[PDB]
């Protein structure tokens, strides 16, 4: 499965491999690509695993807005 | 002895701790602090021991621009 979430706050580099570390550390979660020029964050993931409430709040944690 | 930097590119805390720490790896650095809303970096240190070019390069070896 895909998800596309729009994300606010993620400025550079180093917030990009944060949210994506974040993200890969969760169970199920196969990948995730952040865009930091459109604030997208594409994650792959098995459905029957994660939803995307869990993916929304390791980007909250991070510090970012997920929009 | 106190320089002042103004460096460009640093757009978030993660910036900050980056450049902080790349400064306080320095022998004959005390301390680093960077302001993200002006890119100043206060870099306090002793002159006997280090030159601003080290400082420099070491904020452009972590991807910022030295102006
Ligand atoms: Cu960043
Ligand atoms: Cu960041
Ligand atoms: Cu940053
Ligand atoms: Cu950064
Ligand atoms: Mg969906
Ligand atoms: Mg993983
Ligand atoms: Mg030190």
């Amino acid at each position: 499965s895909q998800e596309i979430l729009n994300v606010e706050g993620m400025s550079c580099g180093h917030c990009k491999s944060a949210v994506e570390s974040a993200l890969n550390n969760i169970d199920g979660v196969t990948s995730a690509d952040v865009n930091l020029e459109n604030g997208q964050v594409s994650v792959q993931y098995d459905d029957s695993k994660v939803a995307v409430s869990q993916m929304k709040d390791a980007i909250e944690d991070q510090g970012y807005d997920v929009v």
